[PDB]
């Protein structure tokens, strides 16, 4: 099984590639993402995080990070540290089970069409769901499309 956009990545059952993966953070609150893009900080939802920590000690781990109200792009980071109930940022709430440090990659707040598309259909043709795992290949198509958005803008 190898990845459709790149020969050399070898993908899982799942379509995920065993070195590389992807997760979407959809955020809704502008101080959360005002706060995480100052302090490198982010909240995993109970929900997702046994999945985001053992992706963690698996692989290198991203978050793409992108607006739910229009499917704006807002940039992606590696996760650079594991699961801590202890360094909660002040905006989470019980949903969440604990933080992980990033490393900030691309910041960003625009629109792409191309970048929506693949969001509204992420859930196997249904809207992305938050702290939800895409395959390697959308992962792949959502940074270069934050990357190649970036580039035009400034221009």
């Amino acid at each position: 099984r190898i990845s459709m956009i790149n020969p050399r990545v070898v993908l899982d059952e799942n379509g995920i590639s065993h070195r590389s993966r992807y997760f979407i953070m959809l955020c809704d609150n502008e101080t959360a993402i005002a706060h995480a893009k100052k302090t490198s900080i982010w909240a995993v939802k109970k929900d997702s995080s046994k999945r985001i920590s053992d992706a963690y000690k698996k692989a290198s781990v991203y978050f793409i990070f992108v607006a739910q109200q229009t499917y704006n792009a807002l940039g992606y980071a590696q996760v650079v540290s594991d699961l801590n109930s202890t360094e909660l940022p002040f905006w989470s709430d019980s949903s969440h089970a604990g933080g992980v440090r990033i490393k900030w990659i691309k910041t960003c707040n625009l629109f792409s069409a191309e970048i929506s598309e693949i969001v509204s259909h992420m859930d196997h043709g249904s809207e992305a769901r938050d702290g939800m795992e895409m395959m390697y290949d959308e992962g792949s198509r959502l940074c270069t499309l934050i990357n190649y958005a970036i580039m035009k803008r400034i221009g």
